C-alpha cells in the first residue's frame, strides 16, 4: 500500500550504493563505531558518518551509546534478512 | 568480496523505484503474464515489458514460457524473501 511501498522505495535507494552496501555487510558481520567502520573499508570517518546518517534515515541503522562513541547496528533482523539473502542470491548460481 | 557487491550493488539500483517495487510485489503474490501485470498496476503493457528485461538483466525476475504467453515470476526464494523481509520492515513500529 502507498505509504509502505513510498518507504520500501526509500530503502532500496539508500541501498543502491557500492559504499553503503559495504557498510551494511560490515555492520552484518557486527555492531561498530565509525573509527572501526572506516579503518575496515578504508573510508574517511567523515564519509562513514554521512553514509550512516543517509541509512539511518529510512531506518535501515540504528546508533546506540556505549559511553563515549556511538555503535551503529543494522536495525533489526528483517534489514539483516533482506541483506543477508540478497549478497546469497548475488554469490550464486 | 568485490564482485558480489557490484552484482549486489546492481541488485539494489533496480529495486531503488516506486513502479518496480510494485511490479516485484506482485509477483511475490503470485507468477503473471504481462497483461495482469498491466491491468491490476494501471501500467502499461510497454512500460511493463521494460521493467522486467531491467529487473530480469540483474536476475531478479525470471520468465517462463506457459502454452502461448511468457510467465515472470521472482527468480528464487531468496529474491522472495528479500523483498517480504523489506515490506515487512517499511510497514512496521520502532
Amino acid at each position: 500500500n502507498t505509504d509502505t511501498l513510498e518507504r520500501v522505495t526509500e530503502i532500496f535507494k539508500a541501498l543502491g550504493d557500492y559504499n553503503r552496501i559495504r557498510i551494511m555487510e560490515l555492520l552484518s558481520v557486527s555492531e561498530a563505531s565509525v573509527g572501526h567502520i572506516s579503518h575496515q573499508l578504508n573510508l574517511s570517518q567523515s564519509n562513514v558518518s554521512h553514509q550512516l546518517k543517509l541509512l539511518k534515515s529510512v531506518h535501515l541503522v540504528k546508533a546506540k551509546r556505549q559511553g563515549q562513541s556511538m555503535i551503529y547496528s543494522l536495525d533489526d533482523i528483517h534489514v539483516a534478512t533482506m541483506l543477508k539473502q540478497a549478497i546469497h542470491h548475488a554469490n550464486h548460481p
